[PDB]
């Protein structure tokens, strides 16, 4: 009973880019993605975007979440919400409009605005916002009712209506059965040729339907972005929106014009973000947290007390207490138990630390499984490739791997063991024993006499 | 003759926080830290710290700077300040009332408001300040001498009352033997059942004592703290305060809007501080040093000419001249000489580096001693620590320890010496000498045919 | 025809500093380097920079594209200025007069000064601008003209000439004959005891020579950095210039405010620049880059579609599709080709990277030669120097270097090698084959039963 039709077939030509406008990100995400989260956290089932020539990369990341339709030609608006009319033209219920370009719209504003359309019993709703300086815009009069008595534009407007701080966010809700009806009566008797949704509402006007107008008192979030300039503006918006959200919901952010949270962060209180910290992706950090300086965490989990220092955090795991960095890498599949240590200069790639373990420094730790308790010494790696496969490497609970140790996979390393230095390991080694495999030591006293 | 009670027992519930709200840092030090400073740097002696429930970690960092006093219910500002009466109510002199939750409290203020008071030979003295939206706090009404009339909150204020500028600030100086009498003579006959300091003022005016009011120029020191997003402007007034001091004092600071330095931090002239640097405790940089991009430094000591980039020092001490980064990690005890080198990926801990040393990558120097022009190839590791305790590595001047060496401590390597690429050292290497411990090379060519 | 006067003899005593003013820099070059390039690229042939003692550094770092002139006594900047006619007195043609400590001084502005002067034959020309606060400047009193009256400073101004708002900038352009002529009729009848270059022109007044006056919009760009705060706002003002360009010439910056890109950088369309970047010198960026958050590049060239994470590149090259980082450094005469990738604690200096070659961790190349598609494994060194001397390293194509392998240069491996992990290399190893340099593994099982 509810639908959505996105405009992205934008060439946003002043982006000066390559790329389609709504896939620039802010955040960590195209724009196109923020406002389909708007969109389908209101209510709305089914969801169409408008695509154009070589859209690939359009359809390939928003997937299966969105229906699709091609509009070749740039007619307009309302020529490209009409090419929504093979999924949606005999459908019934409410269907709202918005621009892939707005990012900042959120799912409460698209909630009320359906709302409002609906108790009403309205055929179409303007999504409206109150501006300082409203030159360019279109602006809304309104009749005696409240109701919409027409949108002004600019350059057809008397010297009063160009005072009116009230202007059309160009996002609309339709009965989706009158849309498609009065969008084949609309005509592009314009300098431009094109066809302009706007004219359904004059069109419903003219019939005697209800136009309601509602009013956001965030005109912020109505922000179209039309070039890289308004792109940042779009950052610094998202920035403070969810950087004061976590500030009174508990997390200390010491300098938040210079921290970067994404909007799929959940982030438990008493954490403390330090500066610069970019933290993005769907990313769930605990209670009691510090993440220290200019660390980088995408897509990954972070428990209670642990402490991530100067460090960069992809599609990992980290239990409770656990200590990384500074100057560390977890790369993706890294699972770091509780209380673990991980110091600085090592990296962390699919690979299982239990609880307990440290791996203190300029180690390189890959395919592998290092049990509780165990120690690995400075500059010791998991030799995991061939140049052909990839081959897992196996420690045992509470051992001792000395200090520049090759681990050559497939290889397996028991329990209560000690790994001399500098020993180049081709052999499984049991529990309980000594592995040594180093030269002897020559001194040749004055040698340089 | 000069004393203080710091109020800290407040539940801080817009805090979010399982801590007590003045244990929340402001320039990496709790809130009532920077308030004992400043007032012990305005000349009193003996302070008190009113505390609740569950302050052992007030107490226990605070420690021996204070005495405490216990306040079992909240009862109001009055009723907090009672609870000293154990350490101050037969002291004579000056007591000075401030709250933990203003880190911005300077010492010259208190200072002043203090030489106001005795110079006045008032019995109380109200700190006030002039704010542009005075809504909500008490107004100074000051009568035809310039003195206090009454402090009218806002909620008893006719229309005039309410469009003065100049509030109360809620720190008050006041005659220690005054102070303790009145305070027995509050009552709690209003809506919170909380007994209010400012009624001690009444208190003293309907008995005709003198009442004086010292206004600071600086509205933004006396801020109080109640949630996280005030937290984070705490910190950036304090940002602002400390680099605009050190710019004026000789320092370039590349962009002070990202550089955060902590108020107990000497910086000599013409030290140049890059973006994100981030410089806390007690730490002392010299002249003609360069801090570079996203450095962090805490309570270490930096001579003149060193350069640091992209690294982390805790509790360091860093010579002339001395190059360290980037990404390098001196850790606590690390002492490095004159003309030192220490390069990217390298991590010192406990460890004495004389003068000219190099250890230019890869390397980890721990419980050890480096003499003067000794070079540390690539990849060495100084294994100082056996899985049950620490032991310490010497290695004399003008050596050549060779690449991905490693130095199994306890062991002493002498003057003069080269240690061949590779080798694993286990045992004294005297001076003059070529230590070498390692597989000769076997070649199977056409092995790959 | 076109000649230039900068005055570089400022002793700037608010900079509280041991270097002369001018050499401060902004956006990593000093003050008087971007004015000497705004002034040549205003189409300047002969520039003479006035200094004073002990201005070695000055001469130094400008060298030769500059001629200087000495100014012994401090006795105002017509006396500076007439220092130079060893070199320019019997010249002809436009000279400009600028200071060196404004950086922000455009070439545009400079060109359409000189071009203003001469459409206009005027003897001289003054640079004014428009101001709120006008108060201190000398204000610009027009005739019926529209050129100049006479130049007001505040010290001697009637009330109605103290609501000028256009003020002197102290940047002229002069007939090259009339100033030095007027230059020996300056008299210094003042309580400094100084000569003023303003005096030259009431003397072309006084003469009935043609003065003009030419109004910069931005009056941004004509000031003058006196301390270290206002060295801050001009690399904050040359930031958000620089930035602002790049935007709209299609770069997308995420966060501008912490972005800092000298001006000679140049950066192709849809490149991304994270926050924290620091990229300075001589730089070139090709299209579709991602430099990533908290790097720092200077004079290297980056090409198409490459990504640089966290790392520090200096004097380096880094060919199409090419990854570098996190935690990587690439020191000068780094080169690396088209889909190479350095990994995390990656150091390659004086280095030839050929294309596909990987360099994954923990390594160090110095003064070696990579052939294409090899694969060098964690904690690899080309073992480059000796104490005495540096020697080469050369790697073939499609080789397999093993993990903690140690190449002793200068030494050659051939193409389709195998070296095996935790090998020492003194020799030559030919085409297809395998090379081994470790012992071989001892288990001692239950020796810690
Ligand atoms: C910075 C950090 O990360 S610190 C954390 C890392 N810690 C470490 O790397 C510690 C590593 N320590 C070592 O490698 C030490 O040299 C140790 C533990 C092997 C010393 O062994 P110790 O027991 O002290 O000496 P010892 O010489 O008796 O060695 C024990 C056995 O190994 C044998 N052995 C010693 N060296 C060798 C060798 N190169 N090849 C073969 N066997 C050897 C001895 O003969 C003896 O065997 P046996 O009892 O059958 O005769
Ligand atoms: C990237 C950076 O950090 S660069 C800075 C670090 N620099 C280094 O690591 C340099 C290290 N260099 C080396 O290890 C070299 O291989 C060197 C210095 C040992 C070369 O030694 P050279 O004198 O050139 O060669 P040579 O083979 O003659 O070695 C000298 C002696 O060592 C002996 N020797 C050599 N290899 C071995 C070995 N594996 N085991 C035992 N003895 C050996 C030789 O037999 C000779 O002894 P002798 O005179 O009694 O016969
Ligand atoms: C984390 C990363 O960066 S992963 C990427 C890095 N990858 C690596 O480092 C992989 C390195 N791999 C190795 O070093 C392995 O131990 C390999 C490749 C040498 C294994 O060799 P394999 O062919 O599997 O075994 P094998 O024991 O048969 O060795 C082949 C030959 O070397 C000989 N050999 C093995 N070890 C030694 C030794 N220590 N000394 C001398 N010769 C040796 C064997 O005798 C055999 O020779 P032969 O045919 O004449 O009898």
């Amino acid at each position: 009973r509810r639908h959505a039709i996105i405009l992205a077939a934008g060439k946003g030509t002043r982006m000066k880019s390559k790329k389609y406008k709504v896939l620039h990100e802010v955040a960590g995400k195209p724009m196109v993605e923020h406002v389909l989260e708007s969109v389908k956290g209101s209510g709305v089932d089914q969801v169409v975007t408008i695509v154009g020539h070589g859209a690939e990369s359009v359809k390939g990341h928003l997937g299966e979440r969105s229906l699709y339709s091609f509009q070749e030609e740039q007619l307009g608006t309302a020529h490209a919400v009409q090419m929504a009319k093979s999924h949606l033209e005999d459908k019934e219920g409410t269907t709202i409009v918005v621009c892939g370009d707005t990012p900042l719209i959120t799912k409460e504003t698209l909630v009320t605005l359906i709302a409002h359309h609906e108790d009403a019993n309205a055929q179409a709703t303007v999504l409206s916002a109150s501006i300082q300086q409203p030159y360019g815009y279109g602006r809304i009069v309104r009749n005696a009712s409240g109701r919409l008595e027409r949108i002004v534009e600019e350059k057809d407007a008397t010297q009063a209506e160009k005072d009116i701080n009230e202007i059309s966010s160009g996002i609309f809700a339709f009965n989706n059965k009158t849309l498609f009806e009065k969008l084949t009566q609309v005509k592009n008797d314009n300098a431009q040729g094109e066809y302009y949704l706007p004219d359904v509402l004059s069109l419903i006007l003219n019939d005697g339907g209800i136009v309601e107008v509602y009013r956001t008192n965030d005109v912020e979030e109505i922000m179209g972005v039309n070039d890289r300039v308004m792109l940042s503006q779009a950052e610094k918006a998202m920035q403070r929106r969810t950087n004061h959200y976590h500030m009174l919901n508990g997390v200390t952010i010491i300098d938040p014009d210079s921290t970067y949270i994404g909007p799929d962060v959940t982030i438990g209180s008493d954490t403390v973000i330090e500066p610069g910290v970019r933290i993005n992706g769907r990313t769930e950090i605990g209670e009691d947290v510090v993440i220290g300086q200019y660390s980088e965490i995408n897509n990954s989990t972070i428990e209670n007390g642990a402490c991530i220092q100067q460090s960069v955090v992809n599609d990992a795991s980290v239990g409770a207490n656990t200590k990384v960095g500074p100057f560390a890498q977890l790369r993706p599949g890294a699972q770091l138990g509780a209380d673990v240590k991980v110091g600085n200069f090592v990296e962390i790639k699919k690979a299982d630390l239990k609880d307990g373990a440290k791996v203190s420094h300029l180690s390189y730790i890959g395919d592998a499984v290092i049990g509780e308790r165990t120690n690995i010494g400075c500059g010791t790696i998991t030799v995991n490739y061939d140049g052909e496969n990839k081959f897992k490497t196996i420690v045992g609970k509470d051992s001792f791997v000395g200090c520049n140790v090759n681990l050559v996979a497939p290889v397996t390393i028991g329990d209560d063991v000690l790994v001399a230095a500098g020993s180049t390991i081709t052999d499984d080694v049991p529990n309980d024993s000594l592995a040594v495999a180093r030269a002897r030591q020559t001194t040749k006293e004055g040698y340089r006499k």
